């Protein structure tokens, strides 16, 4: 139905069936944030699951729901000033990743940056703020160009989600690991190599370049 | 292939998370399709016969469905999901963070199985880990109870007494400091994931809600908390 | 007839096609188990060590012919393309002779997969020889670690001084890495006229060949990113 | 291949009046503006340039039967200049060329200069090196297509000794337009010439050519291609 | 006049390694040697062996023993290479000319067997006799039995002791418990070593033992056999108090 | 459920089979130079010659695996699949046993290209059976020349007398031809509910079906006319 990693506007649009109709799909978002019964902009507010136009608010009362719970539990000393950046940071990682296994690592990256005041610096975020502008592939002008989502320009967390995260995601947002890696590259044979240090990380970017090459 | 995942027509061996080895011999020995050449082996002759060079064959074989054809012998299948066990472990400890309290390999594979066997919601395997691994790294002995179950091992009826959390096995983590000497299940690659990743957190007790989570804590005043009101939750229904 | 088939594909080592032709019915094993020296001797190859001196194409023998036979006249084809493209070759290479061209013809067709690029990829190499840079190119790498090798590369391994391991040595490697196609050896002897000493794939089947390292740590990160979005 | 059945095969080095009359003369593809004049030609294809030549890719094309005109040489052009756009983007420093069109002019004379794709860099490189040192091209390919209609298959000394706005060996420089279709090998070759001090070649009467950088050396492999090309006929 | 000039070769440096020593006591004591410059002895031995530009994946038994000569100052790698070279050139002659009909797949396992021949005796004239009880096992399928192999495979894990418990557990060099011959060679053979390998004796001889006043007593049947490990036993017992 | 890819075409002789087993690295070769009683022999097939015994499939065989299990396993999938189709079969056929509808099929497999016509196809031939009349196919006449076709055939090889040539004996040949896919032996054993005794090809897709001589000839006139257009340059 809707898979975790997902855009609001990917559900939005699948408006395309029999069943839904459109009643306030067209609406300005805004507007219909409005309509729908309390935040400004909707993305990461619906829960993504294998599960009328009303049915949204389902969804949506399943992602509170789950946000609500994962904050109750929540790790101490985290940089999140409320739920709401904390569904940032889970949109954040949840894709940055594919595998369950990483996913308190690569919160771990996140959460200590913050702590630490490094940017980010995350392609997702990039890749979101130009949207409908990006091809596939991303230059040095586009990390240049201050977006209000940019974390190569800006401090801290953006101002909204970037895609529909899952509660393993918020969790995971909400329990970091416990260790000093604040970098991570993929590794070529699936997943991520965390590490604490430029140099580690760019060793291990080349392992993934020459690891790429033998996958050709 | 998509089906190498979930790893002709052929005879289907399942492992359940959580399970003990003796569990899985009793399985194998109650099918069939498995030719009994060593399944009543003493721990130590079964060890030597398949080639693992660890005295003790608990936690070594790995939770998954997999598919072998009919009539395999036993050593077969035994052999291969301890080298699955093995490339799962050793995956993991090639990536696992650092300062963790583990001597070896081993030591991460007994405090998987513990994980395993205190929780069930994924997203607590890694506060399960993180409370253990604290105190390991504190002095503060486990004081799990699957521990405790293990030891008392065929004296165990389905129900534990005081008498059984205060009584010397080498296995309970009530009496004894650090880790068991062995795992006391088969643990998952989740789970020994989750044993080489730890939380950041100050929480060194936990304690069920109930529901299938638990309630974690950093101060035994808090932990004190937590337990009565469970105690009372629970008691009434 | 139907007459044996022996099948030698650009870019594969000399052992493979030892291995290749030891595991045919129809070709005899005459020599095909010596040592290199003692077989190049059984040949009557001036070269010490066997690699890249024997051109890949496809060939059809007689079922039962020696090793030998097939051989030698792999070696005098190979030689043949070697000494027509050497005489007609560039002028001011960096080459030696015509034995460090074969190297180099080895290098270029194990780093390229499109005959567009060849001669550019060849101009990258013989400036770097010319600039007294090494070569710093990953099969030969791959050539030294041998049967070590898994498909990745470590820090480590970039670090071994291997006598093949262009990180490490200066200039070219003692002997070619694979068995170069024609192509290859007239690249090798005819570099483009460029600046460029850099290049890494664009992600869209070619490469991007820069001159400066910044230029080129940007075409990296480009491919990064194309490689993230597929 | 390249597939949409019709096989229009395109070869390098034709000229596009042999693509026009090719397709004039094919029943299979229907005849709507082949005979306009070539300016209203260009109006009614869309194509911005004011002379056709060089701009429609070489190739094996396959086609529906009964394909209109418009359609085929539309996706002719749109793959000439995908070539052309790619080679440009990807072209090495210090080139002569002003822009990509007279990168295109100088792949249609490397391609009718040269059978062997060995050879095409090092063709390239020739006159390359040339424009840079200010020699005319002297290529003859260029002469005969400045005496266009008057061309009878055969060229003499004062054909040669005329000046055309093709020849090259009158004018200074590139030919105002391509002279041929250039294939995309060719376009690249000469985006990408080889690094060499040779301005002088002559056919081997093999299909190769020598190459050097010295007048006597060049001369002593013309008279042994003339002698070649005499007693063989 | 320069016959004997050949001790072995590369005022000057005496390297000098002995049969039957194992690769990790050459580096070792080419990290203790003043004269050698340590370039590349503290590599992991995988890239060691591809920094030498030795193909083979394990180090052991591919460098010869001998008393060389090499300039004071000698780097390390210009050492072990010339001693594979050596080595490598002694085991290519004797696989070249060695015997027909014998058990070996490839000159490496050969080496192996030269290793293990020269990890079980001393006297030279025994050589032969060894590599054939080695040998015909083989061709029999019987196990070496051989506890050199048992204690290279132990490791670490080895005090002076070899005990039935030691022999039952399963090591990739166990020759109790695995058939054939074990991963890699055991200690570096000598030249007569990898020549009595590849040229064994014609006996029906499978089994032999110590006898215990130096050298060994060879036989053909399980029961003259035991009666030989009976007078070892009995004469070194004697030989204790 | 698609049975390294190792892929055996339907209408593919054995021969090219074995070929293509020995042609492959990753399959290890043991028995594939025996000659075909000894192969046969080996596998422990009860056959006398190994034609048409091997199902075409797609398959993803592991890599480095003997060539033995490869072949038995295939040998006993077409052999399930003749077994059940044999069980199934339509009543009244002249098949006196399975074998012979195995032969039936391989040539039905190597007379027709479309599924849809297959059971057509296969009627002509059981039809002519039992009528007496020779089947008068090809692909017989191919296989009972051998190493001797040299791409065409001749009218003196369609009458020079081979075990296999359906022009000169009555019935089924001694072996199959080919291996045939499980379509074809079910069309073997089904055929269809009509009276034609006679199939040409039409030349632009699929056959002709007649139950008379003169009908036959006109469509073979057509089809002669159509092929003979077609194949100009």
């Amino acid at each position: 139905l809707v898979i975790e990693g997902t855009t609001f506007k990917q559900l939005i649009t699948a408006k395309n069936d029999k069943n839904v109709k459109n009643t306030i799909l067209d609406l300005p978002d805004d507007q219909l944030m409005k309509a729908l019964g309390p935040y400004h902009h909707p993305e990461g507010l619906f829960a993504p699951n294998t599960y009328t136009d009303k049915k949204l608010t389902d969804l949506y009362h399943r992602q509170m729901k789950a946000l609500d719970a994962a904050w109750a539990k929540r790790a101490p000393n985290l940089p999140y000033k409320d739920k709401y950046e904390a569904l940032i940071m889970a949109s954040i990682v949840e894709k940055e990743t594919s595998l369950d296994s990483e996913l308190t690592q690569v919160s771990g990256v996140f959460v200590r940056r913050l702590k630490l005041g490094m940017r980010l610096q995350t392609d997702p975020t990039v890749i979101y703020g130009m949207g409908a502008n990006y091809k596939g592939n991303i230059t040095r002008e586009d990390l240049r160009t201050p977006t209000p989502y940019n974390t190569y320009t800006i401090n801290g967390l953006p101002p909204t989600p970037i895609a529909l995260p899952s509660q393993k995601a918020i969790e995971a947002a909400l329990h970091p690991d416990d260790s000093n890696n604040i970098y991570f590259v993929a590794t070529g044979n699936g997943g991520h190599k965390f590490t604490a240090d430029l140099q580690a990380h760019n060793q291990a970017v080349q392992e993934y370049l020459s690891v790429l090459r033998s996958k050709k």
